């Protein structure tokens, strides 16, 4: 628990809307100045692109529709073990 962030966010199991995804990219995009991370998610399905346009490619995935870009607030890293026994 401190205020400075981890360096190694990519790589990172993360939770939204309920789902587990895989971080694959931890970087600022050129449109936006927001802080976004690209997520590949289980399930293809809940997908976006596969996180390349005009031929740049900006982060790899396994599937060519299941990445896609959100915010560290959407995202949950959860507790970890003695934590989540407290609270359950």
């Amino acid at each position: 628990m401190s205020d400075t962030l981890t360096a190694d966010v990519i790589g990172r199991r993360v939770e939204v809307n309920g789902e587990h995804a895989t971080v694959r990219f931890a970087g600022v995009v050129p449109p936006v100045a927001g802080p976004w991370l690209g997520v590949e998610w289980d399930n293809p399905e809940r997908g976006k692109h596969d996180g390349s346009h005009e031929g740049t490619v900006y982060f790899k995935c396994r599937h060519p529709t299941g990445g896609s870009f959100i915010r560290p607030n959407k995202v949950n890293f959860g507790t970890d073990f003695l934590t989540a026994i407290k609270n359950r």
